[PDB]
């Protein structure tokens, strides 16, 4: 039994809610809130600058020392680094920016990030500003990750298409 309450379950391990994510994790206080970073950790608008600006900008302050002691991550990868006052941790992951032209074949590999996490309160990754089609990202989500991950999807309008066109 967990905290997350009033989620629609897709699949034996994956959740969907209409939720603003930093909403949800201020109240959850989760373990893991996953960021929609980019590789450079700019988190600068989407849900990166909202998370961001929750922290009162000190989620970027931790990732530009982080940055500058190990270089950007890559397409499809992650770090660890701390939840402030949003969570236990945040995992940031860079899933592909359609608007970049980046391969989008690498959305797999950066939802299996998640699966080194046993729970997870997560945006769908691409989806917003990075441009992917939502629904491809939610299917490859459910393909891919096997631990508990909770879905907060900002606008409703998407939250109803996402549910309804689901497999
Ligand atoms: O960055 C994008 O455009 C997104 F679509 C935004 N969206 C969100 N999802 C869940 N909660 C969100 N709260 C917010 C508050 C804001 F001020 C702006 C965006 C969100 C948001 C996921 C993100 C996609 C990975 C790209």
């Amino acid at each position: 039994v967990n905290s997350f309450s009033g989620y629609l379950k897709l699949t034996d391990n994956v959740y969907i809610k209409n939720a603003d994510i930093v909403e949800e994790a201020k109240k959850v206080k989760p373990t893991v809130v996953v960021n929609a970073a980019n590789v450079y950790l700019k988190h600068g608008g989407g849900v990166a600058g909202a998370l961001n600006k929750a922290t009162n900008n000190a989620m970027q302050v931790e990732s530009d020392d982080y940055i500058a002691t190990n270089g950007p991550l890559k397409v499809g990868g992650s770090c660890v680094l701390s939840g402030h006052n949003l969570a236990k941790h945040c995992l940031h992951v860079v899933g592909p920016n359609v608007n970049k032209g980046e391969d989008i074949q690498l959305l797999k590999s950066a939802y299996e990030n998640f699966n080194q996490h046993e729970v997870l309160l997560a945006p769908l990754l691409s989806a917003g500003i990075f441009g992917a089609d939502p629904i491809h990202s939610l299917r490859v989500c459910v393909d891919t990750v096997r631990t508990n991950v909770y879905l907060a999807v900002f606008d409703k309008n998407l939250y109803d298409k996402l549910v309804s066109s689901f497999l």
